């Protein structure tokens, strides 16, 4: 990748970690007696970024016999930029009610936690049986509001990461690996956009 | 897979065919001058079934250096027996305009093509540079309106398939494989 300063995680590494994480989620939900049709774990995929993690994670969950039901929502905050707008926009909410169900929000990354905080305060009022979160990437020290995800695949530095669903101006989401975008690349774009 | 009467395609077989299709798409757009930011191949993933096919496809397209832009759309029925035309309510449309861009709609399966045909025409009226569709499975004999997909991973008969994004009552989308639902289950 010419635009990458460096590769954080290759596809195999990501695959390996998602497996371990799905195994834990399976052990943790064993006592809930999740079952298809009547008691699936509701996975809430936060678009656009969570699309790839969600696809690979539901399969790893399936490997461990954890029955799921997918809900796709869409929330926007960064837009074409590199930093939080300070605003979280709900572009698409769940199709069904989460009341009484075990819900697990699936996110690609958490930084300021404005997004997950907005989501949690919205969904908690809906009375789900339980509400947890799994984030592929966590920038621990980037919080503007506190938030502790239930499952973190990896902690990372505050630099701008792309690939595997993560974008910079709706680009690079397709990469198989997670990489650090060179500031010179995004700066040229930010400039051209300005 | 106790709930399945038969295995259609294993994860491996699916994986291989998507690569072939992706190489095809790549070659077909070789002269179109695709570039990130300014001229990407816009993928319009039709939720919810194509979510898995799209994740794998965009990565396959990436293997062939085809720069893509992911869009996800969510549609809904207006209310049963209200349209012949396959008209659907748009709950979520493309974030950017497709006008002037090369567009590829991504679907998991097409049978009646009622909705896919409506979606196709809709985006067509938005004046994209080009518009094609890629569907994972094609039940060619089930059409209720004429429609051809430009790229197809596999043609299949009218069996009820599940897995790899495809569901039966919102169940089984997470399977790595595509299998046929036991009629005993769907009864
Ligand atoms: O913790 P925060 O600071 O809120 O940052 C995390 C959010 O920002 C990104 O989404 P974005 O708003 O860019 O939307 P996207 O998923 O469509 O790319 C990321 O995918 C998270 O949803
Ligand atoms: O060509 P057709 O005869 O319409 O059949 C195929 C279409 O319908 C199904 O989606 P569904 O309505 O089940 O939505 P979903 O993808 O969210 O499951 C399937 O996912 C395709 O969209
Ligand atoms: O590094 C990063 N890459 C992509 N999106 C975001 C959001 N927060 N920080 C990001
Ligand atoms: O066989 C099939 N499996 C899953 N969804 C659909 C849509 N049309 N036909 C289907
Ligand atoms: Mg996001
Ligand atoms: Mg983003
Ligand atoms: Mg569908
Ligand atoms: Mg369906």
């Amino acid at each position: 990748y010419e635009f990458a300063e460096k590769i954080l995680f290759t596809e195999e590494e990501i695959r390996t970690r998602i497996k371990e994480v799905a195994k834990r989620i399976a052990d943790d939900y064993k006592g809930k007696g999740l079952r298809p049709y009547v008691n699936p774990l509701v996975l809430i995929s936060v678009l656009k970024g969570s699309f790839m993690f969600t696809a690979d994670l539901c399969r790893a969950l399936c490997d461990f016999n954890v029955p799921v039901r997918m809900e796709f929502i869409c929330v926007s905050s960064y837009g074409e930029g590199l930093t939080s707008s300070g605003q979280v926009r709900m572009l698409l909410d769940t199709r069904h009610s989460i009341e009484g169900h075990h819900v697990l929000i699936v996110e690609d990354i958490v930084q300021t936690a404005l997004t997950l905080n907005y989501l949690y305060h919205m969904y908690f009022t809906r009375r789900p049986a339980s509400l947890k979160t799994v984030v592929l990437l966590d920038k621990r020290e980037g919080r503007r509001v506190p938030f502790s995800a239930d499952y973190v695949v990896a902690n990372i530095p505050n630099a701008f990461v792309i690939g595997y669903g993560l974008d910079y101006d709706d680009t690079y989401r397709e990469l198989r690996d997670i990489v650090v975008l060179r500031p010179e690349v995004y700066a040229e774009r930010e400039a051209a956009r300005g």
